């Protein structure tokens, strides 16, 4: 079934697609062929995996930006590039000195800035960065076995949506990142959370005077230290054992935290979690009362956090606060979009509200900044709803321009040793997505890293219809990292920069060529597909607007 290949030049019927005598470039090898009998004959480049990325040779620059063609690069900032090591251990955070599974390694906004020319060479149109908001300051026990201290190095444990986390940089650093990204054609997505707050941690309890301990008076100082967060497991204990100093029952102490009006939780005297998706608690993270219709005031512990930018606003609910707070980042910096976490676990009119206010914020920034706005496009919003597929679901009606597509990973794993197998999926996706966008990927921070087939991953991904998501280090086969007893941890390992210019430089160049080809033809991500019948191999035509491409794979070997 799967096509085999001579290893010798390759003859193609371009008779339907390209005029006669016209010049056709193979973007990969750069060879230009003139059509003779409705035919061209090209030898694919050695590093090509049998591909010919046939474009009209008149094309000479990247196509205007379209979300339906977008190449989104998703980075965990702390794990990417350390531009500033003076901010690596903010708020008393330490490294663990034992594998660093869950510590802040130090990646920050200035380093990510440094790396923008690299990213545009990779054909990246959108930069999805992990939430830069101020996280919980300390750590919880990591893995099922208390194997390591787990901090908020990934941005999902937000504590104050109005501040930057000091590990990330300051306001000047964010603005420099966003404006350098825009000057290079790269839009900025923030990763965003409204379902939950971060965990309670020893560092935060000590710093903002909330919660409660079993220890009293001098026992606190005798067992915990001057800095409670600095605790280490004793003999036979694990990193979960610090819980046994914390009294999670105590009403008075735990009411001085977020507040009964803000969250549901087993802790203290708070409304307890529910059993449906909206009101349940994931991984014992407290669920925010997004549906509450009653004015809540600030989180109670903000009384003790003098450096917050949050201000009480008459009649606002928790939802109102979150959507105002999120929107200010857009209004002040011109963020282009949000990727929304745990979207199944918050009611849909809350996301719609978030989208309403974020769009007004982006419009308002672009009007204030006509020199910095690349264009007039509205705010964009994508969402992680677990296991969503290629369907225009209810999410589309409530503010989501595109959902993350979980079904592509397995579809691409099937076609590792035969690009041709993607055809079915590629036909359906090209058809279906004439009416809506999705975001597809190979590697995820909460699934696995796609490392089969080496750099074949490139064409498995970048040829997808719809917007695609390069998980950072896909281009360089970034290894799965230390993980301990949390199976997902190794997916968040350091970018392998040494490999980028050494052992993996060929993989990166392969990715570069295929991704530039995509950036150069909106037909790839948005066109309709006709699959060709050829004498040797697999191939297809994509066509959208006035843009046609022909993509041919020779065969195995
Ligand atoms: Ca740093
Ligand atoms: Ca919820």
């Amino acid at each position: 079934e799967c096509p085999k290949w001579d290893g010798l030049p390759l003859t193609v019927d371009v008779s339907a697609t390209f005029p006669e005598g016209a010049a056709v470039r193979d973007y990969y090898s750069q060879q230009i062929a003139i059509v003779k009998n409705g035919q061209i004959m090209l030898q694919p480049a050695a590093t090509s995996n049998g591909l010919l990325l046939l474009e009209r040779a008149e094309t000479d620059t990247s196509a205007p930006f379209d979300w339906h063609n977008a190449t989104v690069y998703f980075v965990l900032t702390d794990r990417f590039e350390n531009g500033d090591p003076s901010n690596d251990q903010s708020y008393g955070r330490h490294k663990d000195g034992m594998a660093e599974i869950g510590t802040f390694h130090g990646g920050d906004l200035r380093g990510l800035t440094n790396k923008l020319d690299y990213l545009q060479q990779l054909g990246v149109n959108a930069l999805w960065i992990s939430a830069p908001f101020e996280q919980i300051h300390g750590w919880v026990g990591g893995g099922t076995k208390g194997d390591f201290p787990h901090y908020a190095y990934h941005g999902y444990y937000t504590q104050d949506w109005t501040n930057l986390d000091a590990n990330m940089g300051n306001e000047a650093d964010l603005r420099t990142l966003v404006d350098s990204a825009h000057q290079r054609g790269i839009r900025i997505l923030f990763d965003v959370v409204m379902n939950h707050t971060g965990y309670a941690t020893l560092a935060d309890m000590q710093e903002y005077q909330f919660g409660a301990l079993y220890l009293s008076g001098d026992e606190v100082k005798k067992s915990l230290g001057e800095r409670w967060s600095d605790w280490k497991p004793a003999a036979g204990q694990t990193w979960h054992s610090f819980n046994d100093y914390i009294n999670f029952s105590d009403k008075t102490g735990w009411d001085k935290w977020w507040g009964k009006n803000w969250i549901r939780t087993d802790i203290g005297d708070y409304d307890n979690p529910g059993f449906d998706d909206l009101t349940m608690s994931l991984a014992f993270l407290p669920d925010i009362k997004t549906e509450s219709t009653t004015a809540s005031g600030l989180p109670v512990f903000y009384k003790n956090k003098m450096d917050t930018h949050a201000k009480a606003i008459d009649g606002y609910t928790p939802r109102d606060y979150l959507t105002h707070w999120l929107s200010q980042w857009v209004r002040d910096y011109g963020i282009d979009g949000f990727r929304v976490d745990t979207a199944k676990h918050v009611e849909l009119p809350a996301w719609q509200q978030l989208k309403t206010e974020a769009s007004a914020a982006l419009r308002e920034w672009k009007k204030a900044n006509p020199d910095k706005a690349l264009d007039d496009k509205p705010f964009w919003m994508t969402g992680e709803a677990w296991g969503h597929g290629v369907m225009q679901s209810d999410y589309y009606r409530h503010g989501f321009d595109a959902m993350i597509n979980f079904d592509y990973q397995e579809q691409a794993a099937k076609a590792v040793d035969c690009l041709a197998q993607m055809d079915t999926t590629w036909q359906q996706m090209a058809e279906k997505l004439q009416g809506f966008n999705v975001l597809s990927y190979l590697s995820s921070h909460d699934t696995r890293l796609f490392r089969e087939g080496g750099d074949k991953a490139a064409e498995l991904l970048l040829l997808a219809p719809g917007a695609v998501q390069i998980f950072y280090g896909d281009e360089s086969s970034r290894p799965f990292g230390p993980t301990g007893s949390d199976p997902l941890q190794g997916t968040r390992s350091d970018m392998n920069w040494q490999d980028v210019s050494g052992k993996s430089a060929a993989s990166v160049a392969h990715w570069q060529k295929i991704s530039q080809f995509r950036a150069r033809h909106p037909a790839i991500g948005a066109g309709k597909q006709t699959t060709l019948l050829l004498k040797q191999g697999y191939g297809f035509v994509r066509e959208h607007g006035d843009d046609k491409v022909l993509v041919v794979w020779a065969g195995q070997q």
